[PDB]
């Protein structure tokens, strides 16, 4: 059944590198036989419909990116009905006005126990996350204090930092929306 | 373009002030450094980015202000920067004298003020020479080095935390390093 | 040999240090080309699902073949049908389901001299962790990641001759396994 | 191309611990992947071929060490075609009857231009050194004078001694046949 998903890329569009103009990537992936090929921002937030399997689907974009946009090396890849299942247990802390929400969406292939392990022995201070299905939500409380956490502090060291998709909640809600079209 | 670097730092891995040098390549890497390599464990690194300069020193400035604090100053310059100042080098740079020592200007220094303050220096059994990127520093002798300015002054400065020091052969290496 | 059964065919070592490189589309292909019908793949590290209704031991034959001249870096294999695998279901350790901070599932594979596995495995000092000897291979749980360093796992799995002739995949891995060959 | 290495390392099988028993070793790095694994006696000197890059040979015995045996934490790493390149330029003395002969092989990552300074340092009696590609030729003349000479009065008080792999000249040859 026609099925629609969210592509997540990490890495592209900052530093003077890593360039992909959404008009052409849209365009690129329309012309590859997606559907309904929608894009949010620059960062690398891609919509399209298929009834092609997931497995197909991976497939496909792993040779696309390898052969077109090769410094795109990891990507997340989620349905409308696996968001709508993370959606039924968000914490109740995500709606709350924290000084920074963060989503780290896992990526295809990735060792997310592993992910789960390293995290796990982060010393925590002003912050708080929760393992979703689809990745991590993570908030930090107080600008006061944010320089302080582990996500500030240790994130840039974790085996795992460029194999995750890192949005804000603003942008997370939006995946959700862009999802149901 | 895309430009190679040399990040040097000063007073790490003596005394603490420790990096591991293999875990600040890959932290360097995730911040979104290319190619990134080192020498030694005094802190000189190599990368090539096409991110311009003012913004790669910001960067590096707040990855260091989190990660390794007690990197409060860093020099940053260019293959190009580099291969210019080897155009330049004292006839006397490549002499057998006891010792070379080549100061590196850092990010942000006031070198006009630098170059005041070594020029109130009485020197002995020593030559300099002021160059693009730093300062060319030769002691003739061992038995009268402990009589030249660079040894009875440099601790006396306040830009001394503010410049990064390397030998005469580190200071080959770099360059070998850049044009790797 | 009389039925269609559908086979899980596992290999270790390949598509990581930047060689061993098995493209799974090619191999997909080239094991039909061999005979093998309907054969699809699960993820990248060499778990390949096909049916067909020749004889095991027609089967290891010609696997062995192919791989010494088309991926010879491939030296041992794990084939095991869906029969094999609803027997071994049947077995689990009560541990196996359980929140351990890591559990893997050693494959046997063709060939192995299980009885010599088992002897250089039991003569390991065990310390955080559980194993247990099934049909199809071993169960290994550790407990805590606090402890993995010192479990026999860890230690000493590295040291024995068998290392390069058993198939090691995560518990998540081997209930994908399972649900491979139910298809 | 399949290439074939030595691997040196110091410190082992001595002072009651640092134990690596050669035979689990040798099947530590089959199960890695290396190929061909042999070794000679039991102070540390293994040979391997594999087809993997130097850096990621580098990379995977020091990932390795670093969690299975600790206490290794420099070692070198050195291909036969270095060896051959080392075997064209021996030191005339090398092979005459001296009372005796050892290579202090350099490391991974070591700081050879620092330790090329501090042995040059050294006030050298009834001995001659030659600084090679991968380390120190080292020859002491006679049984008579060797307690004077620099290498029994001051090797031990150098920093860089744990980091440098001392092998004597029957050893060196043998690594060389080794390597084939
Ligand atoms: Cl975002
Ligand atoms: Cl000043
Ligand atoms: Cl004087
Ligand atoms: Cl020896
Ligand atoms: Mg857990
Ligand atoms: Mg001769």
């Amino acid at each position: 059944a026609m099925t629609r998903y969210a592509l997540l890329v990490r890495g592209i569009n900052v530093g003077g590198k890593n360039k992909v103009v959404m008009a052409e990537l849209r365009q690129e992936l329309t012309n590859l036989g997606l559907e309904k090929v929608e894009s949010y921002i620059n960062s690398g937030n891609i919509f399209f419909t298929s009834i092609d399997s997931k497995a197909q689907l991976v497939e496909k974009l792993e040779t696309f990116f390898a052969v077109h946009y090769p410094f795109i090396q990891s990507f997340s890849l989620l349905s409308l009905e696996d968001f709508e299942a993370e959606l039924e247990n968000l914490p109740a802390w995500w709606s709350r006005d924290l000084a920074r929400k963060d989503f780290l969406f896992y990526t295809e292939g990735l060792d997310v126990d592993q992910v789960i392990a390293t995290v796990e022995s982060l010393e925590l201070k002003d912050e708080v996350l929760y393992f979703g299905k689809l990745g991590i939500f993570w908030g930090k409380f107080s600008e006061e204090s944010y320089s302080k956490t582990a996500y500030h502090k240790y994130l840039l060291k974790v085996p795992f930092y460029r194999h995750i998709t890192i949005r804000n909640a603003k942008t997370f809600d939006k995946i959700g929306q862009m999802l149901k079209k």
